[PDB]
């Protein structure tokens, strides 16, 4: 692998590329408000691809976008063929954001690509960045949703709510995003898979593997939009 580094925002170039990168950041950070025609729930990309200092997709083990551009196109079992990064973004719009994919030449999509390419500056094509993806967590026992409920009350509820509906900020964006119900990710999302939810919870959200497994199980007992 190669190291995860985050470029300096002060070193952004003047001109069309720099302006596109800034728009891209905003689409990724503020997706429901910026792209209402394409987002069907309350989630922005940053809610599963977090970043510090206003950036998005810069955190190891929380599916950073640093180095993502050099890993596409790639085979998708989901599609049964090679897909592009534009198509992969469309999938997260359809599933994680319960919405609609942008056209593959939509200016907002191109701005999101520009931003991801900026984060990827200096990463060799084909290289794997340390911390890429959301590593799965699997245990060789059933997730105990009863234990998970108790863990949820103790460790998660204060932010994500008794009803998993999250907490809005003053501007109507989710400070703490919804984990289930009509404003959360749909059943087609990767986060709807036990081992992915457990891995995300483990690395972001301290919890033991056993606790992450059980609380993921509890989270995933709830209704959410059907894909
Ligand atoms: C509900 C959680 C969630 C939301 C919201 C979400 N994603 Fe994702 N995304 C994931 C998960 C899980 C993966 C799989 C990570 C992995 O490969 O291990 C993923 C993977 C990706 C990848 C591929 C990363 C790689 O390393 O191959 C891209 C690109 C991506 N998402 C873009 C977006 C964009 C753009 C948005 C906003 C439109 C978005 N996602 C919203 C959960 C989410
Ligand atoms: C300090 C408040 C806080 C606590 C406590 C917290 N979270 Fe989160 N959670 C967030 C925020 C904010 C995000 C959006 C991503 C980010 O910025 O880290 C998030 C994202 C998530 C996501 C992905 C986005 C979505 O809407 O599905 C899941 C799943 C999640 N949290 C589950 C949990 C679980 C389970 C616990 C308890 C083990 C937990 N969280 C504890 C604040 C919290």
């Amino acid at each position: 692998t190669v190291a995860l580094t985050v470029p300096a925002a002060a070193l952004l170039p003047d001109g069309a590329l720099g302006e596109s990168i800034v728009r891209g950041r905003r689409y990724l950070s503020d997706t429901p408000a910026q792209l209402p025609d394409f987002v069907g729930n309350g989630l922005a990309c940053r809610h599963c691809h977090p970043g510090r200092d206003g950036e998005v997709g810069t955190e190891a083990n929380a599916a950073p976008f640093v180095g993502v551009v050099g890993r596409f196109p790639q085979y998708s079992a989901r599609h049964g063929r090679l897909i592009t990064l534009e198509q992969r973004i469309g999938d997260c719009f359809e599933r994680s954001l319960n919405g609609r994919a942008l056209a593959l030449d939509h200016p907002a999509l191109i701005d999101m690509l520009a931003y991801m390419s900026w984060l990827s500056q200096g990463v060799p094509v084909g290289a794997v960045v340390a911390g890429h993806g959301i590593p799965t967590l699997t245990l060789e026992r059933e997730p105990d949703g009863v234990h998970g409920e108790a863990l949820y009350q103790a460790r998660c509820l204060a932010c994500h709510g008794a009803d998993g509906s999250g907490t809005l900020d003053a501007d109507g964006r989710y400070l703490f995003p919804p984990l289930w119900g009509p404003r959360s990710f749909n059943t087609g999302a990767g986060m709807n898979r036990q081992a992915t939810a457990a891995g995300f919870i483990k690395h972001g959200m301290s919890l033991s593997d056993e606790e992450a497994w059980d609380v993921a199980g509890f989270v995933l007992t709830h209704p959410r939009p059907l894909f």
